[PDB]
């Protein structure tokens, strides 16, 4: 179900970041700036960042 925002594939799911604000995702290797690992705690996608104040 989860696909990457940048490349639109849902493969290599161990490399797939999952947004804590919605159901969107992103391969760590697709992200810019460089992300060498899935972080702990919370990651927010760009659509969620746009809802912050
Ligand atoms: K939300
Ligand atoms: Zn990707
Ligand atoms: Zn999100």
């Amino acid at each position: 179900k989860v696909t990457c925002l940048v490349c639109r594939k849902g493969d290599n799911d161990e490399f797939l970041l999952l947004c804590d604000g919605c159901d969107r995702g992103c391969h760590i290797y697709c992200h810019r700036p460089k992300m060498e690992a899935v972080p702990e705690g919370d990651w927010f996608c760009t659509v969620c960042l746009a809802q912050q104040v």
